[PDB]
C-alpha cells in the first residue's frame, strides 16, 4: 500500500469524494490532475494499453496515495472494491498543505522514493514450462511411469534463466505440483505427466 | 530513460559539488546515503547487491538524472562513474533552502518521481543464455580433458523460447561464444572449452 499516514492530518485542505462499491474512482481516458489520498477503503487500478487490453497495475488501500498532477501517458481505470472515502489534492491545495507544514514535502518525497525503489528492485510462465519440457525430453530418465531429471535446479536459477520473478516461479511450481504434472525436489525433478507438460509448453 | 530534470541546474550552488573519475565509486555498498545526487555531467551505472550476495544491473543514470536518497529504501546500492562525471549532492537541509527560495522546484522534483513510478509500474538478457548453458554444463556435462561435453540437442529457437531473448540476440551470443573459444554447439553436441570464462560471464 505504501501508506502515508501523516496526510490524514491535512484532508481538510483537499476535497473529500466518496465512492460506492464498484463505482469508478478514475474513468478510462480521464485526465487526472490531483493526487488521490485513500482515507478508507480499497481501490483496484488497471492500466489500459493502446491496443485496448486491460491489465491490473496495483491495488491501493488505507492511507495510500494515488493519482497524479501531470500527464504520464498511462491510461488508468480505477475501481472501488468497497465503500471508499478519498481526498483529492490539487497542486494548489498541496501548496497550502506545504505552507502549513514544510515536513509534508519530505513525507511525500519519501513515499515516492520508496515506491520507485521497490519497482526498480523488481526490475513468461510458458518459458518455465518450455524449460522443463526441454530438460525432460533431453535428460529425463524413465523410472516406472515417471521421468526423472537428475539436476539441482534452484528456484532462483529458473528465474534467472527464464526472466521470471521469484514469486511467479514459486506459483508455477506449486501449480504444477497441485495438478500432478511435475514435482521439483532438491536434487531431482520428477515428471508425472509428460503429455500435459508438453501440451502446456506449446501454448 | 534518464528521466532528466533540467531545472535543478539553476540551484547547484546550494548543494555540494562532487566530481568522479571513470571507475570511481559514487556510492559504496553499505554506505549510508542521505543525499539526492544530481548528475549534471556524465553517466553512472547503478547496480544492486541483494541480501544473497548476488548482483544485477539496476539503472543507468545520465545527464540531468536524479538519483540517491534522503532516507533508507532497502536497496543496497553500488554505483560507479562510467565516464568523467560531475554531480551535485543535495542534503535535506539544502533542499529546504531551495524550496524556500523557489516553491515551484518542489513540484519539479515531484513531477520527476511521478514519471518514474508511471514508468516502472507499467513495466512490472545475454546473461539468461549464459546461465542456461552454465546450469546445463555443471549438471549434465562430462569432463573431456580441458573441456566439457553435453549430449543433447538445443536449437537457437528453443534457447530463445526458454529465455525470452530476441532471436537476433541469441544469434549473436552463440556466434561470439564460438569465436571466443568458450563454447561451440556441434549438431546435437555442446562443447564447453572454457567453463571458467562461462561462469564468470554468467
Amino acid at each position: 500500500f505504501f501508506p502515508i499516514e501523516k496526510l490524514r492530518n491535512y484532508t481538510q485542505m483537499g476535497l473529500i469524494r466518496d465512492f460506492a462499491k464498484g463505482s469508478a474512482v478514475i474513468m478510462p481516458g480521464e485526465e487526472i490532475t490531483s493526487m488521490i489520498f485513500l482515507v478508507e477503503g480499497k481501490i483496484k487500478l488497471d492500466i489500459i494499453f493502446e491496443d485496448g487490453s486491460e491489465k491490473l497495475l496495483y491495488y491501493a488501500g488505507g492511507n495510500s496515495l494515488i493519482g497524479k498532477l501531470y500527464p504520464t501517458g498511462n491510461n488508468i481505470y480505477a475501481t472501488a472494491m468497497e465503500p471508499t472515502r478519498t481526498c483529492w489534492f490539487s497542486e494548489k491545495s498541496l501548496r497550502t498543505v506545504f505552507r502549513t507544514d514544510e515536513d509534508m514535502i519530505f513525507e511525500i518525497f519519501k513515499n515516492y522514493l520508496t515506491k520507485v525503489a521497490y519497482y526498480a528492485r523488481q526490475v513468461p510462465t510458458i518459458r518455465i514450462l518450455r524449460l522443463f519440457y526441454e530438460l525432460c525430453s533431453s535428460q529425463g530418465k524413465r523410472v516406472g511411469d515417471t521421468y526423472e531429471i537428475t539436476m539441482p535446479l534452484s528456484q532462483k536459477s529458473i528465474g534467472e534463466i527464464t526472466g521470471v520473478h521469484h514469486v511467479t516461479v514459486s506459483r508455477v511450481l506449486a501449480s504444477l505440483k497441485r495438478e500432478n504434472i511435475l514435482d521439483k525436489k532438491k536434487n531431482k525433478i520428477i515428471v508425472y505427466n509428460l503429455g500435459e507438460l508438453k501440451h502446456l509448453s506449446e501454448q
